[PDB]
């Protein structure tokens, strides 16, 4: 059954609740973003109306399969009427096609559903600067003032110069990146791009990239690995194990691999600037993690979360235990206390 903070109160409407079965009252599911703990439910024999972003419905379509008729896309910065109640999307700043929902109720109340968001400062001049927000329902992933990570720009100049430098030592080096969703896709895009190489891939990954509207996505990836230095692999190969037996595949072309590991936070973060990150190495082998967080950093949230002003905040993340909840709530009343709302 449905929990509470995935249903919006006066509206016939749910939030990322696909698990559930048929949802009582329930007359159009939205969808935030296509990541699996999201979505988790849909498929080709799902017959309700599915809201959206564009490129979400062409994840839908060509990777689950959901029929045509039941996909509704819908265009960002813009005022729409669903089953007559306004809503508007907004970009999350998470992973491609993600977005908030902002529901105008028809009692006067107005809602904003965060779904998974990264805050930045930019979001202060969307939409949302007009108006009063009754309710935020809010992505607290890290939720927590020891939750600090670089800024997304650091953290890919870090790689592009990384690459850079040990390619440029030696031309027989590949680079390999690790993938399990969408999201995150600067990291490889970026590094491609400073060696001049197109970005090599499965036949599923690459299905997965065309439907994400990327410009010129047709000059920047290929299924053809062989004429590629950077690949992509999924994140569970990310090991010396797997990493071994990739190498013996590509026909003595590398005889060095270099291999990144986007996480999100780690306890290193409490300790490790990102400057002076350093690799786990075996013979010819080196991974780096590094922390590319596409959720927002504690420090990026408050100040979002004191911007807005909302009268009421739901979390949506973190909610299961009686100590997470606790420590939320209290970091709230300091927000609120210190801003004064
Ligand atoms: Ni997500």
């Amino acid at each position: 059954t449905c929990p509470f903070y995935k249903k919006i109160p006066g509206t016939g409407f749910t939030v990322d609740a696909f698990q559930y079965g048929v949802v009582e009252g329930c007359t159009a599911y939205f969808l935030t973003h296509f990541h699996s703990d999201h979505y988790a439910g849909l498929s080709k024999h799902f017959t309700f109306p599915v809201y959206c972003s564009e490129i979400t419905g062409n994840l839908l379509k060509n990777k689950l399969h959901v029929q045509e008729q039941y996909i509704h896309p819908l265009p960002l910065d813009t005022e729409c009427i669903v089953n007559g109640v306004k809503v508007v999307l907004l970009d999350a700043n998470h992973c491609p096609g993600a977005v908030m929902i902002l529901f105008y109720l028809p009692n006067g109340t107005v809602i904003l559903h965060t779904g998974d968001f990264r805050a930045d400062p930019s979001m202060e001049r969307s939409l949302l600067a007009d108006q009063k927000v009754h309710m935020l329902y809010l992505d607290t992933t890290y939720c927590s003032p020891e939750y600090t990570f670089p800024s997304q720009q650091e953290v890919i100049r870090f790689a592009i110069n990384t690459a850079f430098e040990a390619v440029t030592l030696n031309p027989h080096a590949l680079v390999v990146c690790g993938t399990y969703s969408i999201g995150k896709e600067k990291v490889f895009l970026a590094i491609a791009d400073v060696l001049g190489s197109k970005v090599g891939m499965s036949q599923e990954k690459y299905k997965t990239l065309q439907c994400l509207n990327i410009p010129e996505i047709n000059s920047l990836i290929t299924t053809d690995m062989c004429s590629s230095l950077v690949h992509l692999l999924p994140m569970m190969q990310i090991n010396f194990k797997g990493l071994q037996s990739h190498l013996k595949k590509c026909g003595g072309k590398y005889n060095q691999i270099l291999a990144f590991r986007p996480t999100g936070w780690t306890h290193s973060n409490k300790f490790t600037r990102i400057a002076d990150v350093i690799p786990q190495t075996k013979g010819n082998i080196s991974i780096y993690g590094i922390p590319y967080s596409e959720h927002s950093s504690y420090l990026e949230m408050k100040r979002f979360v004191q911007w807005l002003k909302p009268q009421k905040i739901i979390p949506t993340v973190n909610v299961g235990t009686w100590k997470s909840r606790s420590t939320m709530e209290k970091y709230f009343r300091e927000w609120k206390l210190e801003a004064g709302y």
